[PDB]
């Protein structure tokens, strides 16, 4: 049933995840979900981790660090957060020199300790439907994982006497008074948080990637690293191919030939996936009324 | 300079990688590259472990695991071989049981001395020039990588009491009589071909992708992680992009725009790389007589 005509309609579904490795039309699509999205919720939020401001660039507006209505949607707000800046904002404005010695232990805590915040804060905004634009590279999933590294953390401070009472009570109020307690109601908040991710009635992803060997190589690994995250996963969106059944270059014939042989691995791997089918723009997608456009061929199978 | 020629001049050249992250037309440049090195030395070998048997469905002919001179050259020979097989082969030829208590702490020193066997037979073959041509996925680079695994193995078996005598006299001779210094004679094997490895003069590498964007992200991470192991390399061809500046096709202008933009940013990062441009083939490549006129294009830059 190749289109994503599944997320509409599940109107339980409170977080929307889309990734894929780089360079294969992922940020256009993150839109286009949106877009569609808000057509049928109340409120939707766009948010995007790639620092190359990908959503500013395609909306033609200036997105930031704070959520701002999309100009040409009633519904539709968007922010474009970079954890590597939110880290050393929430570091100077407190203690980090004992999750330093942290760090080196727990890698990437103080990433995972962002994430921990930025998640805080979408809570709390109540958009009933918020959608997620991962990073193109590196790991496309480490917001996914971050209550993985927050909980290892809570194990080796465990075994931690007092005198770290600062940084245990520094840590509880970046996610959410006192005692021993209060190291085990994060315990709880964590538990909340993957509760969440886990469950397929609120949360789940949407893999983006082209017809190319590189491409699907990836983006197995990408899939299998999901179901180990138990993250569920029914949906991919297969960009930039070229089906016009009967082209006369010889080049977009020898491409397309190419193409053909993989979407055919694909349909095969993924009998219990949507699997949607999307063409090779000529003109790079820009603008609220060229999103808008697009948005079309993610809900309607295009020929 | 944007052409292999330093490759056929540096004569003091005895191994070449060349190595891609699968899909960007690797086999092709191997082979195109051991044709145009066999034209200027005496002895060629041209190796791979891409079990897909890759090489055979290039020349037209079947190669296996030994040395079969090439059909339509005197001097160049070629052969194909798989290590899961190799591996397979030498243990129940013989102790691995110990081995395997060694394959768990040490993972791949089965693939690594698979690896060291391999090198020890090119050796004896005495070719003037080998070319390897890695594997399209997974750790392109086990290979270069094989005498670290041996020696983090040798540490652990330093430690380690007598009775063990049957596996360290064991894996001596498949590398290359009797005492502690036999432990420390390997030592002196192993250390030998890092030397060669790292020592530009002998051994260098190529790298090659295609003009997107997964295709750059994957070979940096190639790059570095070969600064990482010491291996020289300052070649890099990129295929399959089409370069003709007045293209009619709407489509092959689309391409052709974001690769040109990849290409830029290629061309920046690799100042000190001669990088090698090669169009992209209508008919695929095949046959020795394609092959032949093919190889002409890392040599002569096409316009
Ligand atoms: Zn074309």
């Amino acid at each position: 049933p190749g289109t994503l005509e599944n997320l509409l309609e599940q109107t339980s579904l409170k977080w929307i995840f889309v990734g894929g490795k780089g360079g294969v039309g992922k940020t256009t699509t993150s839109c286009s979900l949106a877009i569609q999205m808000s057509k049928v919720r109340s409120s939707v939020l766009l948010i995007s981790t790639d620092p190359a401001h990908n959503l500013s660039d395609a909306f033609g507006t200036k997105f930031g660090k704070d959520a701002r209505k999309v100009p040409g949607f009633d519904n539709l707000s968007a922010m474009e957060i970079d954890p590597n800046l939110s880290i050393q904002e929430m570091t100077e404005q407190a203690l980090s020199g004992m999750m330093q010695d942290l760090a080196f232990t727990i890698p990437g805590i103080d990433e995972a300790l962002a994430f921990a915040e930025i998640l805080k804060q979408i809570k709390s905004m109540e958009f009933d439907c918020v959608i997620f634009d991962t990073a193109p590279t590196g790991h496309t999933l480490r917001f996914l994982n971050f209550p993985t590294v927050l909980e290892k953390a809570l194990g080796k401070l465990g075994g931690l006497s007092s005198r770290f009472g600062p940084m245990i009570n520094q840590m509880g109020s970046i996610m959410g008074q006192d005692l021993f307690g209060k190291m085990e109601s994060m315990r709880a908040n964590i538990s909340e948080v993957n509760k969440q991710f886990k469950n397929p009635d609120l949360t789940t992803f949407v893999c983006v990637c082209i017809s190319e060997f590189l491409s699907l190589y990836e983006t197995e690994r990408m899939i299998q690293e999901l179901t180990s995250y138990e993250i569920d996963t029914h949906n991919i969106v297969v960009n930039q191919l070229l089906l016009d059944p009967n082209t006369t270059c010889p080049q977009c014939m020898a491409r397309r030939k190419m193409q053909q042989k993989y979407l055919a691995q694909i349909e095969e791997l993924y009998e219990d996936f949507h699997v949607v089918k999307v063409p090779q723009v000529p003109a790079e997608v820009r603008g609220t009324e060229a999103l808008k456009s697009f948005s079309e061929m993610l809900v309607k199978p295009y020929v």
